[PDB]
C-alpha cells in the first residue's frame, strides 16, 4: 500500500533517505494489534479514527480530550490519514488533565489499568502503549513503565523536550521501555529533543501534522509526537509478526536507518524509525 502527499513522518518511516512525500507500508496496517493512547484522551468521533478509537478509562471528570494532544498523538498511531498503523485499534487512557499535565500516581494508575485492561480485549496481534508524556526522574513512575512493559505491552515513551539528557526524566530513563528521540524532516535531531544513552530510537517529532479535537487536524512538535510514530510502528510490525512486545524496541532498532541523523551527541543512539517495507 502507498499513501500519497502523506505526512513528512510517515513517508520517513518507509524510506531510508529523508524529502521522500510517499508512505509505504503493509496492506495489513497494524490491523488485530492494539494501542493504548495514555495522554489527554481520544476524541473517539474523530472520522479519521473511523470507529477504530474509544475511551476506556478517565482519571478526571470527563474522557473528553478537551486539550487535543492526546488526540494528535491517537491520530499519529493510527488515524487514517495521519497513522502509522492505519488499522490497528486505539484506546484512550486519560492520565492528563486538558492542561495536559497529569500528577504521577495518576501516570503510575494509568499504566497499570492498561497493564491488566489489556487481559479484556481481543488483541491478538498483541499490545502497544504510546506514553507521550513524562517528568522529571521518577523510580516509581520508571517502575510502573517497566511493569506495563514486563506484562507484555510493547511501551514507547517520549525521551522529553528539555534539550538534555534522559536520564533525568520519567518514564524516559527506565531502561525496559523503547525511549524515543525527535527528529525533523532534514534528519536532524529535533532542537528541543532529549538524548542520551536511554534513548532507543529516533522518531518524526517536528512539525507533525496529525488529528486534533473538533475533527480538525494541525502540526505540532514534540518527542511526544516522534513516541506515536515508534508505536505505531511497532503495531504495524506486530500484525505483520515480525516482532513481539517484549522485542519490538530491538526489532526496531535493529532495523533502523542507521547514522542518517544529524546533531547527535556522542553515545546517543543513531537510528530512526523505518518499516523496511519492499513493494
Ligand atoms: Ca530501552
Amino acid at each position: 500500500a502507498a499513501q500519497t502527499n502523506a505526512p513528512w513522518g510517515l513517508a520517513r518511516i518507509s524510506s531510508t533517505s529523508p524529502g521522500t512525500s510517499t508512505y509505504y507500508y503493509d496492506e495489513s496496517a497494524g490491523q488485530g494489534s492494539c494501542v493504548y493512547v495514555i495522554d489527554t484522551g481520544i476524541e473517539a468521533s474523530h472520522p479519521e479514527f473511523e470507529g477504530r478509537a474509544q475511551m476506556v478509562k478517565t482519571y478526571y471528570y470527563s474522557s473528553r480530550d478537551g486539550n487535543g494532544h492526546g488526540t494528535h498523538c491517537a491520530g499519529t498511531v493510527g488515524s487514517r490519514t495521519y497513522g502509522v498503523a492505519k488499522k490497528t485499534q486505539l484506546f484512550g487512557v486519560k492520565v492528563l488533565d486538558d492542561n495536559g499535565s497529569g500528577q504521577y500516581s495518576t501516570i503510575i494508575a494509568g499504566m497499570d489499568f492498561v497493564a491488566s485492561d489489556k487481559n479484556n480485549r481481543n488483541c491478538p496481534k498483541g499490545v502497544v502503549a504510546s506514553l507521550s508524556l513524562g517528568g522529571g526522574y521518577s523510580s516509581s513512575v520508571n517502575s510502573a513503565a517497566a511493569r506495563l512493559q514486563s506484562s507484555g505491552v510493547m511501551v514507547a515513551v517520549a525521551a522529553g523536550n528539555n534539550n538534555a539528557d534522559a536520564r533525568n526524566y520519567s518514564p524516559a530513563s527506565e531502561p525496559s521501555v523503547c525511549t524515543v528521540g525527535a527528529s525533523d524532516r532534514y534528519d536532524r535531531r529535533s532542537s528541543f529533543s532529549n538524548y542520551g544513552s536511554v534513548l532507543d530510537i529516533f522518531g518524526p517529532g517536528t512539525d507533525i501534522l496529525s488529528t486534533w479535537i473538533g475533527g480538525s487536524t494541525r502540526s505540532i512538535s514534540g518527542t511526544s509526537m516522534a513516541t506515536p510514530h515508534v508505536a505505531g510502528l511497532a503495531a504495524y510490525l506486530m500484525t505483520l509478526g515480525k516482532t513481539t512486545a517484549a522485542s519490538a524496541c530491538r526489532y526496531i532498532a535493529d532495523t533502523a536507518n542507521k547514522g542518517d541523523l544529524s546533531n547527535i551527541p556522542f553515545g546517543t543512539v543513531n537510528l530512526l524509525a523505518y518499516n523496511n517495507y519492499q513493494a
